[PDB]
C-alpha cells in the first residue's frame, strides 16, 4: 500500500534492506530475518481425507552441486534440466556443508533457523518426514554411500529426526570410491532397488530421502588414481537420474520426485576461496539447482520447466508437499499448474555455517566471520 492508500477496517516474505548497508544495519536485518522466520511453518492436514490418492515421496538431495558448477562443468544443456515440471533459479541452500544442509532439508516445514539452533531439537512440526509419517507416509532413508564420514549419517538421524534404517546396499554396484575409500554406489542401480521395494507395496504411500555423494570432491574410479573429472562424474549421474525418470514414467506409479542439492562442489574458485575449498557459504556455492517432477499423472506438465525466479528454499519444497499431500492432484482431469506454482514462500538467501554467515544487502554479498563485523564478500 503507497504513501496515499489505505488499508481496510479489520486488516512480507523477505524484510526489507531500506537502510544504509552499516555493520549495525545488516546485524539488525539478519535479526530481523530470524525472528520472520521462526514464525514460518507450512501447515500439514491433522489427517488426510477418506478420499485422498496414494503416492510416493522421492527427495533425491545431492552433495555438491550448483549452478556455478553446472555452468563451469558445461552441463546447462543437459536434457536433465528440461525435463523438470518445476525449476528453481535462485535456490538457496542455506549452508555449504554437507551435515547442516540434509538437516536443513530435513527441517523443511518450518523457517529457516541459525545455524546454531539445527543442533538443537526443533519443534516436531518442523520435520517434513515426521509431518509425513503422521499422514500415514513409511520413511525410507537410502544413500548412495555409507554415510560415516563426518558423522554424516549419525547427524540425518540426531539432528534430521531421521530414525530409519539404511535401505540394503547389499549387493549393489560400485560406481566410484570415495575420498575416504569407501563405496559410492551407482545410483541407477539404487534408484532401481528403491523402484522394485516400492512396487512391492502397492498403492503405498512412503516418503524416501537419497542422499548422494558422486560429486564429492576427491571420488575417483575404481584403480584410476585421479580425481575422476567433475563433467565426467556430473554427466554419469545426470543421464542416470534421466534413465530413472524414464523408468518411472514406465512404471505408471504416482510419485513425486524433488531434486535439491545440498551445497556446490567450489567448482570455479573465486579471490577469497580457490577451487574446492567452501568454508565460507558464497552465494555461488549455495544457488542450487532444484526441480520438482511428477510421474503419474492423469493429466500431466507439458513443455518446459516452469521456473521459479523468485528467492526460495527448502520452505518452498515443503509447501509444495503439502499442496501435493492428499494425492488429488495425481487424478485431476486438468491442473491449473499456475496456482500450484504461484504464492510459493519465499526466503531471502542468507547462509551460515558454524563460523560464517552470508547474506545479500541491497544486491551485493556480505560476509560475517563469528558475529564480528560485517565485510563485503569479495568475489
Ligand atoms: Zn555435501
Amino acid at each position: 500500500i503507497s504513501e496515499f492508500g489505505s488499508s481496510r477496517a479489520g486488516d512480507g516474505d523477505m524484510p526489507a534492506q531500506t537502510a544504509p548497508p552499516t555493520t549495525a544495519n545488516l546485524n539488525a536485518w539478519l535479526n530481523t530475518f530470524y525472528a520472520a522466520e521462526e514464525k514460518r511453518k507450512t501447515t500439514f492436514p491433522a489427517q488426510l481425507p477418506p478420499d485422498a490418492q496414494p503416492f510416493d515421496l522421492l527427495v533425491i538431495n545431492i552433495c555438491s552441486l550448483s549452478w556455478s558448477d553446472v555452468e563451469a562443468a558445461g552441463l546447462m544443456s543437459h536434457p536433465l534440466w528440461s525435463h523438470f515440471d518445476i525449476l528453481f533459479k535462485h535456490f538457496n541452500s542455506g549452508t555449504s556443508y554437507s551435515g547442516p544442509a540434509a538437516i536443513r532439508l530435513l527441517r523443511a516445514s518450518c523457517g529457516q533457523p541459525s545455524h546454531t539452533r539445527l543442533y538443537q531439537p526443533a519443534n516436531n512440526e518442523c520435520y517434513l518426514f515426521d509431518n509425513l509419517a503422521k499422514l500415514g507416509f513409511t520413511q525410507h532413508l537410502m544413500m548412495d554411500h555409507n554415510g560415516e564420514f563426518g558423522g554424516f549419517l549419525k547427524e540425518v538421524r540426531e539432528n534430521g529426526g531421521m530414525q530409519s534404517e539404511l535401505m540394503n546396499q547389499s549387493g549393489l554396484p560400485t560406481a566410484l570410491l570415495s575420498f575416504d575409500g569407501s563405496p559410492v554406489y551407482d545410483d541407477l542401480a539404487v534408484l532401481n532397488r528403491w523402484l522394485t521395494g516400492e512396487e512391492r507395496e502397492a498403492n503405498s504411500r512412503s516418503a524416501t530421502f537419497f542422499n548422494l555423494l558422486p560429486l564429492h570432491d576427491g571420488n575417483h574410479f575404481p584403480g584410476v588414481s585421479k580425481t575422476a573429472d567433475y563433467k565426467i562424474r556430473a554427466q554419469k549421474l545426470f543421464d542416470e537420474l534421466d534413465a530413472f525418470f524414464t523408468e518411472l514414467e514406465k512404471s505408471g506409479r504416482k510419485v513425486m520426485v524433488v531434486v535439491v542439492p545440498e551445497h556446490g562442489g567450489a567448482l570455479k574458485g573465486d579471490r577469497m576461496q580457490i577451487s574446492g575449498l567452501r568454508d565460507i557459504p558464497s552465494p555461488s556455492i549455495t544457488n542450487v539447482p532444484a526441480g520438482v517432477k511428477f510421474f503419474g499423472m492423469k493429466a500431466p506438465h507439458e513443455g518446459a520447466p516452469i521456473d521459479i525466479n523468485q528467492p526460495s528454499s527448502y520452505l518452498a519444497i515443503s509447501e509444495l508437499v503439502v499442496r501435493a499431500v492428499d494425492g488429488k492432484l495425481f487424478t485431476e482431469d486438468s491442473v491449473n499448474w499456475n496456482k500450484l506454482t504461484s504464492n510459493l514462500p519465499q526466503t531471502a538467501p542468507v547462509s551460515e555455517n558454524a563460523n560464517a554467515v552470508v547474506i545479500q544487502y541491497q544486491g551485493k554479498p556480505y560476509v560475517r566471520l563469528n558475529g564480528g563485523d560485517w565485510v563485503p564478500y569479495p568475489q
